[PDB]
């Protein structure tokens, strides 16, 4: 919208999903909660207004996040993208796109509203 | 000094009340005005400013881009955030080195974000 | 598990500050008074995520050898010096990437520095 | 294109001919001029111009602040390097985001990392 | 020892003018002209301290899986692109800290982007 | 000087010191080369005009290269150092100045040269 940022969050588990979602409500974006990287790009490609986008890297089932953001990046080249993870950050050296961040767990609320916020502003 | 003060201009009150209060709930002192030649007055009057937070655009001159200029005569540290409804494209060849612009829409968070890493980054 | 900031100032009311400050942006924090009383807890081998440092404190080591120790345990630790007297100290003395807060600061200053620095390791 | 190309406003003729050598040694084709007029002369008759290097100020104007931004209104990402004998502080209030500049003296390996790396960041 | 750099590139004359530019400027080049013997080269256990690769070649595989088998290996190996047609693809394609030159490019440009990525590792 | 950019050099061996200084030459640097860090020491405090400093970390005695640049630092808050190292750079983490570089062997001509140049340049 023209009021708003949105981002396209996508979690697998409802604990998280609802605790990301609401700490990114509080700081003042849109949430759009999707539970699945397959849902996550549907969305993307559905022509929703999406300003950045924070994603697990493993779902159910594929595709996985790693996935998500390269649809997101050939939508919008320069998208936000901010990825969220359990164990295996390393796989981000070979796998993130450009000027991406990954968090992993475990990270505060305040590293993800940084994160989010730092990459937005870097838009130009 | 004993607070961080941050000049906040734009024409629009509903937004300058929300970033004023977004501001002054994350630690700042904010000096909010209506337009740029105020904001140029507050700084010109040797008043104690940190950051400045502009419009590129008011209803009369002078612009953002002069706010901008004025307050990087008096201190060429200085953090500044410009707020447009348009204009990176402007912004490319207005805006002055090492400053951020945020298009509207943008967060409390954002604004807050930029304020601060500009500040840290300071010397 | 959770991601904890070892906060080490001198001033009783500056340490609780700054801790209420980091606990409201959820991180742990194990607030110390002196630079000694850091490096104990740095070399104890407890799980310290980042450091937040005074550079003077009252009794020795400073501020600057509280950051070296935290390099020596992990390359990347995050370190936010906070200072009031010499800043331009940092310029000879502190450690690569870390960051300077010069008083006054805001709590979103200490939030931001703390959670881009953490964010930086990937 | 076929070539990179930089735009090279100085008048000091001695400093004009040595940054052309050594840009073009470097592999650049070099469009050197003697004043800001002439460069923007040169940015306003659409000739394919990859990056800009000019000095602050010239004998008469337009200034090398004016060259930067007629070439940024131009090309927004347009890569700028700012030539000068005084003027961080003018810089600060003056320059355009993401320019570099350089203090004379400066060494051949300085200009050609400038521009490099200014072209290299492009997009 | 010695600063090796793996140089892949399908075009023999763009080969040997990017490689008699990087042994000028001091590095070691291993040039090969496909990815596939990149990826052969890299897992072969070859001390190999960078890679510039072309996006597309001849035969499969593409730059982009040259740069994330380069990155298995080592993640913080420095990568640069060289492209000519697509050079936007690297916005969802290239790897985190990469740089993508985009045809035409100068020598020097080239050799700054080796050297600051290579100096960047510390 | 006014027309040239002067580079501190401090390295104990005949050979390197003679292959540095010679590669900053080439590259349009004067360079003042000394053998120990007492002597870089010395000339930074002795009032002459160094616009950067390229240093080795050990030498035959004390002080060392961490110590050098320190000093450098107090001279000029702004000064470009490079540090040139055999062996150890993880102890840069710990004892670098900031927005230093470490180079640690092997390095060539071209990254000595970037290194200089991009600090230089960022100098502002």
């Amino acid at each position: 919208s023209l009021e708003a940022v949105t981002i396209l969050l996508a979690d697998d588990e409802a604990i998280l999903l609802l605790d990301f979602e609401s700490t990114l409500t509080d700081a003042g974006f849109l949430v759009t909660a999707v539970s699945s990287g397959a849902k996550a790009i549907e969305m993307l490609k559905s022509g929703a207004a999406i300003d950045g986008v924070v994603t697990d890297i493993r779902f159910c089932q594929p595709p996985d996040g790693w996935q998500v953001a390269r649809v997101a990046r050939e939508i919008d080249p320069n998208m936000p993208i901010v990825y969220i993870s359990g164990h295996a950050a390393l796989e981000w050296a070979s796998n993130g796109v450009p000027d991406s961040i990954i968090l992993e767990k475990p990270f505060t609320s305040a590293q993800l509203i940084t994160a989010v916020s730092q990459l937005l502003n870097a838009r130009e």
